[PDB]
């Protein structure tokens, strides 16, 4: 069917590179999905120095930073 | 879910103090995960003058040498 690769990255705490529709890039460990204070759906990404709540509606791509069988680069919407 | 702190240390190239089950201590920068020539899973630790392939099965503890929001210490076994 249809795999939720965001959910799967969080389930396995995968290291990922996230690119936003703005073009900004973030690197870190996929921690969890949650809503931010604005009630927008987010992925919690634990980066080197801080954790970001990044809106899933604003994701352009998610890239694996490790070898695993699930994905290399996922391009969204 | 459970985090791979060896993977995360290498992802962010964290400075770490590694204590082996022998009691030997190594300091350096976490570089990469790879198998050694004996096919054992290792962390490549870049020391001051050389890089060591240290078996992950032989790790006792990994201590942070920098303040960061991932760990101060990880104990194995
Ligand atoms: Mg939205
Ligand atoms: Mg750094
Ligand atoms: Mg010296
Ligand atoms: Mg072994």
């Amino acid at each position: 069917s249809q795999y939720d690769y965001i959910e799967l990255a969080c389930l396995f705490h995968l290291p990922v590179k996230l690119t936003m529709k703005s073009g900004e890039v973030y690197y870190g460990v996929a921690a969890d999905t949650q809503r931010n204070s604005q009630k927008q759906e987010c992925i919690a990404l634990r980066g080197e120095e801080e954790t970001w709540l990044l809106e899933t509606d604003q994701l352009s791509s998610m890239e694996a930073l490790s070898e695993q069988p699930h994905f290399s680069v996922i391009h969204f919407k």
